């Protein structure tokens, strides 16, 4: 993998397309407007940028995993205090082009986090294993395959 | 009055492009997604319209007038066509959607998301709506539609392939 390293992060709400038809664009609007907002106050809070947005979900640059995840950690919380979010985060190195990220390691963050349930926050083996000291516990991790990858991996929840 | 403007939006996606990025390496996807990157700019600009956003391997786009956007879409399809080995699938959709800075917020944003979605690489599909704006082209020609349901949406939908000369 080519480029600096990088942590990414990758937030996804669950099932908006119907929670849209269910309320309509003048509430959609104002809900995700809401959620921008939410979303990146904390990420700056654990000193990360934006790099873009789906609409219902963003992708986060972080340069230290602990930053990352803390972000999630706190993300989760706001949102139990309805919709529900997956989070996913992967590290590596990745190519910088203008303000965007490219390469194997930005498309594997994004596989992680599709693969992470709503309300969890999934967690790549080298993120895992960069974390510990940093108030941070794991559960024991899950075997998966990733569209487009020839391994399998095992992806770890965030408790 | 109704909430948002009317607008058409086209998705694009490359078939498999992380198992694409997998075996060139990150130096060679960059290259090519650079590449890519600048022919659909330049041929969205060529029908006046608009990248709203990089999806890494894709793009949402934004058209005044569908013709626009179908017009755009068998340029590209032609050009890969040319340049070939990446398959990209094409959707299109309009309807009204809120604008927000340079984005656009709505149902039909994410009901054009998944009519590319349901699309298959060399592709172009369009919703009912798009087809039926453009019964009167003397150019644009279209199969006779596969009817589908959507992620998210209740129902069915007819989606129509684009049938270039
Ligand atoms: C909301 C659904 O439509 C897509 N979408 C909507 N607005 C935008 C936008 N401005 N820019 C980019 N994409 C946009 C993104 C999102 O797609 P999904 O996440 O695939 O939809 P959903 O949340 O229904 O499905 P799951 O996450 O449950 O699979
Ligand atoms: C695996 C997912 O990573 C997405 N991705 C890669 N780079 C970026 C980026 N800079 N910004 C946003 N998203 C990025 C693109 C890819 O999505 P898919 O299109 O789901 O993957 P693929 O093309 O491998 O499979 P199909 O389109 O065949 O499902
Ligand atoms: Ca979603
Ligand atoms: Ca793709
Ligand atoms: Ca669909
Ligand atoms: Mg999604
Ligand atoms: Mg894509
Ligand atoms: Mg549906």
């Amino acid at each position: 993998a080519m480029g600096s390293r990088v942590v990414i992060l990758f937030t996804d709400i669950e099932e908006s397309t119907a929670l849209n038809e269910r309320i309509g664009d003048r509430a959609w609007v104002k809900l995700i407007s809401s959620h921008d907002k939410l979303v990146s106050d904390l990420v700056r809070r654990q000193s990360g940028h934006v790099v873009k947005s789906q609409g219902d979900g963003f992708m986060v640059a972080f340069a230290r995993p602990e930053q990352a995840v803390r972000c999630g950690i706190e993300l989760q919380r706001a949102l139990r205090r309805e919709i529900r979010v997956r989070i996913g985060i992967h590290m590596g190195r990745s190519v910088r082009r203008g303000d965007d990220l490219f390469g194997r390691n930005v498309a594997m963050a994004a596989r992680v986090a599709a693969q992470a349930a709503g309300g969890e926050i999934l967690v790549s083996q080298p993120v895992r294993d960069a974390l510990s000291s940093d108030g941070i516990r794991f559960d024991d991790g899950r075997e998966v395959e990733l569209k487009g990858f020839s391994g399998t991996y095992r992806l770890f929840a965030v408790l």
